[PDB]
């Protein structure tokens, strides 16, 4: 049971165009502090020069109770690893958070599911101190019993097992 971040294995030869399109977040594992809550849908596209970007809608509560529908946007720069990106994000609205997080795709089938992960804070022993993860599906209705078994194994080998929470979509942002 090695939970060092550098130990985690990511998607072999990640194909940036097979991955583009609409993805629906079905479950998540939260990080410390302020973060997207529900009704979150992401849209990936890749330009002619291979650059990948994405926009995202989601409900987020602020200060104290203030649900707003955050329109986020991120760009991705490539690393020595096809699956491991650096993502710069920001919102159409200014008060919304800007920032830079790693963006790694641990696993995907590009036809039905994608499993994302990001460690914002590394510990002294290499394991992650503060992290979040997303489980996306191409189908707004969710994964098959059989794709769910793959997903739950991924969560365990990430040491995030039993820490995910089902995301719901009730047109709060449509
Ligand atoms: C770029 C965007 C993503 C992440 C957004 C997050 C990090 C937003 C947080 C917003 C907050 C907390 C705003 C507070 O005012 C993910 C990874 C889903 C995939 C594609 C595009």
């Amino acid at each position: 049971m090695d939970c060092r971040v550098s130990s985690f294995k990511v998607k072999e030869n990640f194909d940036k165009n097979r991955y583009s399109g609409t993805w629906y977040a079905m479950a998540k594992k939260d990080p410390e502090g302020l973060f997207l809550q529900d009704n979150v849908v992401a849209q990936f596209t890749v330009d002619e020069n291979g650059q990948m970007s994405a926009t995202a809608k989601g409900r987020v509560r602020l200060f104290n109770n203030w649900d707003v529908c955050a329109d986020m946007i991120g760009s991705f720069t490539d690393t020595e690893d096809p699956a491991k990106f650096k993502m710069k994000y920001w919102g159409v609205a200014s008060f919304l958070q800007k920032g830079n997080d790693d963006h790694w795709v641990v696993d995907t089938d590009y036809d039905t599911y994608a499993l994302h992960y990001s460690c914002r804070e590394l510990n002294e022993d290499g394991t992650c101190a503060d992290s979040y993860s997303f489980v996306f599906s191409r189908d707004p209705k969710g994964l098959p019993p059989e794709a769910q078994k793959i997903v739950r194994q991924r969560q365990i080998d990430l040491c995030l097992d039993r820490k995910y929470r089902v995301i719901v979509h009730n047109g709060f942002c449509s």
